[PDB]
């Protein structure tokens, strides 16, 4: 497909810092060149500079806010920015916070948008629920109409305008929810498929009912914010918030190739790759390996095999 | 829920020695901490004081009878009180001959219990169709009421009395059966679900067959004996007889997370955790909490999340 | 069952040497005596002299055609010959280009079989469509009726005749497949199961349709291709070929388990396992471990468990 690469090298939504250097390791492992291999139009907007925020004090236990504020906000427009030009947005970010702004970006071009989050995590405390309170774990509760009411009015943020509903949004790979976090989701009645559904259900019918859920009624664009733990750690390893126990190395194939079928990816987020905590090199490519096999399934790729439209024999 | 804590540091029932300290290192891995962490009520009622008997020859090819039998005889009475106080009686044990003392003490309080055994053996060999003598590969023929006469007269046994029929239990995990155990299997009509079965139906389907067989009729307390060998090694090593291609940690937390869901879970055993037979202190520390894990599922702990009845916004 | 052992130390139809001591490291892993255990009749009709062909420059791109061309010229002949004496031919080989010279043979004295390949990669490319040039990616160009008119006269293989049409053959496990490939899969309406319709309908799904395909019309002797390199590296890692997200050891297992209950195993072959490769002395029991499981569950033996037809009790 047309593609629109932004990097988004930025790591203030969590503690850990090797995450901003995501979009470096993965350019590196040749993604935009396996990109144009295949039936790919690529083009590269660069890697946003986020200008340094010294003073930025919590807000009450929320961290750094100004700076993930802003980082957000400047992804928003270059996201808006490629939308416009025709192309799927491609977001190679830092911490997952960056889904405020890549969504928000996305849903100014294109309102009638569905969320497809692949996370172990559901990332969304508010600022009054989160306990760690770290930015990359509440990003879907500032972009959540529902919840506009429950967020205070955290510096950093006055740009930011709820822009999806409780259910334009659907969860895959969920195996570590914080109990507030709970409470929201059995209250908005949002959809989801934690582990346990998967287990039950297989990744074939979780893809089936996710898609039929979303497209149901009509076809509208698709956002996939892909957070690398949504994988399990035997194949990702080198990422902030590692949860055992999570979706295998086939199964994240399987959700991007089906989501590649659908002809709708609209916007995709390729999030939390942090190459300083892989324990060994080789856990680093294997993360790196696994994250660029991911998005290039979201593309085209298939494992049963491409060919062009031309007769080979 | 409820529970009543018992500590089995037993391991006669096999040949290494490490399994008694299975107590030990759950214990030490917080497990009573984590539950209280949940909705549960716990007591701990210690861990058992098996007196040492010195003189124990074998009977035939049968190893330690008189250990092990008093162990159990032990056990069941143990496990009786704690069913008696209205608690979920949790053995933290060595070896699976345990189970033969568990679920008689379990029975004593609940006659109409129905049977999960989730193990990559189907430990029904008799004192005498068992080749290696090891009782932990027996506890089942002790307990069915239709091989009372293919039991001999074994030493430290005299107390026991079977106490479920043949369609009171169901199998899941088989891999490594035994000649004469399939001929019992089949000869009986036992109810399993081995690798293969799991691998053809889900372990979904499995778990919906597993409970609509043993409560369709009607409800009745569920007994869950659990052989942390049941699970692939790559999750629990640190266990004496270990069979590649297991169950998988999440289908582990399935089978556990759709018990604790019937509400009837009565009586469970965490067995054969032998941490002196990790090849590293990672694959100890891998196999105590994959034990963990598998225990606080069968109380509540759910990947989807958990949350108070309360109003977290 | 009854079989009919024969070694093909081959390396020719691919680069790496090692390949060629699979039916070795097999036999030393007790083999032929673990079959012996089991119900079957084993008769070793040794490895084949495959004599050494020093003047053979490649024809155009592929490699060592004339090598490869007798090698399985040779092993059609040994493959016949066990089917005449009415075994299951079991071929322990080097590289997959055997294949040829397997289903060749086979096909002379049963020409309805059916075939299935469990295979990372379909072996499909003609001598035209290679870009690799190693034969042991080209096997199935030769034996299919419809491709005959797409393949030269390659030096070597003038003793080939098609004996296999698209509708007789079966894929499991595809996940690195060549455009060309892909385009006669498509053109010739093949039937496949890409590593993406394993995650999607499941392996019990998988096979049930697999037989069905086959089998369906009448019932027809069947041919199991199986390239180690099917599995995926976890368990099979002593291999020329190797690409991540493959076959799970339970799914390998489960495939061949399915096949031995059909009673029409007709023709086997275990090959790539390539001793050499193994980064580790682990890594190549590992290999030649499962190679042997799979081998097992071909001719009998279920995880279930086996028992005589006697009274055990
Ligand atoms: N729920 C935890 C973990 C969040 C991880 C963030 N992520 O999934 O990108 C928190 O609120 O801090
Ligand atoms: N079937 C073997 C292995 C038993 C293992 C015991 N277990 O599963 O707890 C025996 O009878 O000794
Ligand atoms: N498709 C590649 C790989 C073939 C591997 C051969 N095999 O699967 O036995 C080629 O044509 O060289
Ligand atoms: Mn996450
Ligand atoms: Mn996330
Ligand atoms: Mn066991
Ligand atoms: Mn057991
Ligand atoms: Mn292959
Ligand atoms: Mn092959």
């Amino acid at each position: 497909r047309t593609i629109g690469i932004i990097g988004a090298p930025f790591s203030k939504g969590q503690p850990r810092g090797g995450v901003e250097e995501g979009p470096t390791v993965l350019r590196k492992a040749g993604l935009l060149e396996k990109l144009k291999e295949q039936e790919c139009d690529v083009k590269d907007y660069g890697d946003l500079p986020f200008a340094d925020i010294p003073n930025d004090s919590p807000f009450q236990i929320v961290k750094n806010p100004r700076s993930v504020g802003k980082a957000s906000e400047q992804l928003a427009g270059k996201v808006a920015e490629v939308k416009k030009n025709g192309r799927i947005s491609l977001v190679l970010g830092g911490d997952h916070s960056l889904a405020i702004g890549s969504i928000s970006g996305h849903a100014r071009v294109h309102p009638d948008l569905g969320v497809i989050w692949v996370d172990a995590h559901t990332d969304i405390n508010t600022p009054l629920t989160t306990t760690s309170g770290n930015l990359h774990g509440q990003p879907v509760s500032f972009l959540l109409k529902e919840l506009k009411g429950k967020i205070p009015d955290v510096p950093g943020f006055s740009w930011v305008t709820p822009c999806i509903s409780a259910k334009d949004i659907v969860y895959i790979g969920l195996r570590d929810v914080d109990p507030g976090e709970h409470y929201i989701l059995k209250t908005l009645g949002i959809k989801y498929f934690s582990m346990t559904e998967v287990d039950r259900l297989g990744i074939g019918k979780v893809m089936e009912e996710t898609l039929s859920y979303l497209l149901g009624r009509k076809k509208r664009p698709i956002h996939l914010s892909f957070d690398v733990d949504g994988l399990d750690p035997s194949f990702t390893p080198a990422t902030g918030t590692p949860v055992v126990g999570g979706l295998t190395y086939r199964e994240g194939l399987y959700i991007t190739e089906e989501i590649y079928k659908t002809g709708l990816l609209s916007g995709l987020d390729i999030m939390e790759v942090n190459p300083s905590l892989g324990k060994t090199p080789e856990e680093v490519t294997r993360t790196v390996n696994t994250a660029v096999a991911i998005t290039l399934a979201c593309f085209g790729l298939a494992r049963e095999g491409n060919h062009k439209p031309i007769d080979y024999l």
